[PDB]
């Protein structure tokens, strides 16, 4: 066990799908995974492990945040084996042409947080996923008759933002979702020597206020799940 | 209801105790709460309103980290009418004086984080506690006869920190425990206009491993506790 | 003696009260001090112990500045025996509430200086007061009937701020005095290992002008005087 | 005509290889490109624009450093109507497994300038390159029997750095090579909407040392070239 | 008069030579003045104006550090019409060729204070002297058989630095001498249109512990001011 | 040889000047020095070494901003005995009074580049020129009839500026001309123990807007030439 995880060596997969809600990971280990256990509910971020098409796969919640994040990210590379993480979450976009359930895969994220420039001695890091990964994705997504965009993501460190000016700069700057973890995510992996992806489906849009059905909305965050677990399948060929 | 939280105003009390464990929410509802009900379980984030010496209470679960802590904070006090928040926590110790199991009390919060910076102009705010809190949280342990040193937390991003030689540079300058999330808490109070006190309890020593049993760990949180609620009733006179 | 001290250990009390002006400080040991005696006169800044109610007390101005009261306060520290400085200074308001000649306490101080950023590894540091000298001041003032808020100042390098903007930041975020000092003395305090407390009172509002009278003046400064030197006498006991 | 490029639109191909020797430009149109002609000339910056295999293409160097490529990229994308920048340059390695000659592909680029902090409100701006343009160069690469790294850049401002631990957590971080412009040029496509990507060949290894023959340095480079432009070909689909 | 001069337009020259120390403004103006008068006192800060050679001239003191002299040399300039501000001070010397009593003149000043980077968009500001009145004083030193160093000084906020390895910082890059004001100061000078110099004499060497005899030091000290004094002449010609 | 020299120690005179442009060195080569010869080609950068009334001078371009500079300089210092660097090129006015075609030259250089920040561990370095060689180039504009203003540049890594608001801080501080260098090469000298000087003519107005003829610009830089030249005369005395 490590100071958040309560499980062994072995009880999880060498590839975690993580949700910020882990509500969201037992939704998807019922939805997805067959014969999957609890393996993990220490400060209730429920963690599973199961199988996919007969694939090990686990999932578990990352909580709100880059130090949430940060903490089960790191404490899964050191101490459970694992291999890859990803991220599967919500966004928001500041794109006009970015639209509500696109599918959203961050090749880099961008932040406003100061951890990967205390890691990089207060010089610029380029938080990036790991390239097979995010080939991958978009590999799985083509398969699905999905077309993901792939650019960067922003991390922000504060969900209520005073700086409401920011958001015009992420636009500019061609920032694809806006969202709380990837950064941090990248970071961690970089540090470790493991690797990351962070995929997201659009759920709001700071420029146009719209919102479509509960039904399409779920199928869309499907889709993405589907994703991830199929690009999991070609990175192991 | 708010995107983190599925309530309505007058559901909670306008002051909420929240440790960063859920789990430890519900813990202190069923211990020192009488009539307690749950008013959210989003993300698995429990709250809950009870009576404590007949005085409306409300405790929930704020998550780990900056980013976290300030999402539930700030929505509670701006739409559930919070008026004081009462961190409840752990922290690790720097300094070797600072025992296990001691109480801390933080009149100020250092931290790595940006969030204070992006609200003060880059420009160095001290993230401070409730003046009145502060003493009454003091006022209440002296009159359980807990002991309860009173300083400076630090506000870590990264609990896993890559650069460990900052905790030479916290005990340098006095810091009683390190945790994640008071100056968070203290600069979300004074951007939305509510008060806060963090109070933690010693769970670790930076240095020194230095285990405890669980039953010790039972009777210091439940002092902390105690602590906190007594410190309410006196500043409710 | 020191570079910017002419007296031997022995010659300043173990508390120490610290106007910027060297004319005030003269003014305090002739107006409540017995048998007071100058112990410094090097580049003006002069310094005086004599006693107040049979307690050896000291007072010296500081200068302008944190560099200027960062010299003094450290000199006394490492080679003069005190072990508590408490400001007696004057601040302007930046609150609408907030009126001339209040008293204010510093139990935080903010800061656009560089120097504690320089000593916490470019960190935030939460340059705080001691806690029972606050306590202590508070207490001083309800005895004597005089009003004191409790908060932070906000300690300016650029008396003529080229920044106009930052002034409504402060504003946003509760500051309650705008003065020059009490961020680096308590940097001091903490570096050098003694206890600090800044007390200012309302001498100017930095929107409107509010021209106050010689005698108010005098009668708030000394009532700030009497609140300094009686809480000494608590903090004694 | 703009200050730095004396053409007018139309001179310029939509795609631009831009190598930082300004002599190799003269060196690709001949080598590579079928009738070409020139199309600058100011400051011995010599453009020149043809066809490969029957697709335009244009050549020209950028000059060392962040605000040389800087200058050009920009100009070429805001009054060329360039929407592809291919950097085909040499960089210096910091890990051990990557040897003299591979050939690097920088998915991002990390830097130590100012110049997307100044872009971003002093943010972290992930400085990436376009993915389709990534992925297009990797199977132009294997197409070629070449196995092409992808990964971190670090762009330098200071050849000459005096910071030699820098490289040290450079190798921690995963950082395929060092060079002296991707960022900026990734900064450049950012800002004004279209996409660009560096291609690097080792041609030292930073902390150790050994050397190759003329004849391995032109294969190699004439390597980078043919990825570089069987890489446009394939983004044409 | 301003808030911290009480003397009206015209009571001071269009020049003020400048010490730290008030005391040393009285020991210039009744040494090298001729119908000296004092034309301030407010918080001990003495000012005088007489007459050199029948020029009209003034002396007074600026306190101790940035902060400090910022005030007085802003309401110098903006109130009472003084066009050239000279300081004259002492620092202490890096470089093991710069001996004790040397004059240096800093024809710029480094500084880790934040005013310059407040007032210029945190970018660089180098904070420079006057051309014309480096060269006054150059040419002035030279009649006087006394060969100065004109170079860059280095302007601290803290006179006791926590930060020892900066000394070896400045003797690397040709730091002349170490004092705490005239990045400030030349800092107002380029906010307001005037011009400003400082001279100092070497008082100490934080290599070479060593010192002179005191009728050697003060005829220095005397030399420094002869060369300010001497310099307004020549400036006025 | 040097990595971007291909040179050996002798072929370089002890004093460099060096245009931006690089075919501006063949230019000052041929109608400037006697007896010209070649000594480096390597990139394009040509460098020629010839005398000057009898004087031995070299002269090389050193490509646009200062990363590129920084590579020249270093190399020169400290592989080929170089002592003196003159810069000569152009700069943007921002002041009103700055016309076109006006020399000035740069005692010292603002900027935003991070180098000397990363030189300087994060304070304020001013960029300086070295005195003599400012005199000597004042003293010798003079005697050819030309007034030179002497003060500040500021060195921009962008060419293409984001933040147009920053002129109107360059100006309210006096800065004479925007060019792309002359803090770098400061940086280099103070780094390596050498002296540099930037002289510029005006190009441009950067906030107005006007033009020249060829052959006034013409006359300009051989003005600048001659300036530069007869300086080095007069700083060998
Ligand atoms: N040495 C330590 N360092 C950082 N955080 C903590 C904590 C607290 O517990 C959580 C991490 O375990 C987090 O919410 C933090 O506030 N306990 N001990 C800590
Ligand atoms: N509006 C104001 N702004 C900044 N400082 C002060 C002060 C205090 O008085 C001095 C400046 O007049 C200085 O020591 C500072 O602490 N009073 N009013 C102030």
């Amino acid at each position: 066990a490590t100071p958040h995880i309560n499980a062994e060596m072995g009880d999880f997969a060498d590839v975690v799908l993580m949700p910020g809600d882990p509500l969201r990971a037992k939704y998807i280990a019922e939805t997805f995974l067959e014969d999957a256990r609890e393996v993990n509910n220490v400060r209730g971020m429920l963690g599973f492990t199961g199988t996919y098409k007969g694939r090990k796969i686990s999932v578990m919640g990352h909580g709100m945040g880059i130090p949430s994040c940060s903490i089960y990210t790191k404490e899964l590379i050191t101490d459970f084996g694992v291999k890859k993480i990803i991220r599967v979450g919500s966004c928001g976009a500041v794109l006009p042409h970015v639209k509500l359930r696109d599918v959203v895969i961050g090749m880099g994220a961008c932040t406003d947080s100061k951890v990967n420039r205390i890691r990089f001695k207060d010089h610029d890091f380029a938080a990036i996923a790991d390239f097979d990964m995010v080939r991958n994705a978009v590999d799985a997504a083509k398969a699905l008759g999905i077309d993901a965009r792939v650019g960067n993501l922003f991390s922000a460190d504060l969900f209520w933002s005073p700086d409401g000016e920011m958001f015009d700069v992420m636009e500019k700057y061609g920032i694809l979702g806006v969202e709380m973890e990837a950064a941090g995510i990248y970071g961690v992996a970089a540090e470790f020597g493991a690797k990351a992806l962070t995929i997201c489906t659009v759920s709001d849009h700071i420029r146009t206020h719209e919102q479509t059905t509960a039904a399409e909305r779920q199928t869309t965050f499907n889709d993405m799940i589907k994703i991830a677990l199929e690009s999991v399948l070609l990175g192991d060929k």
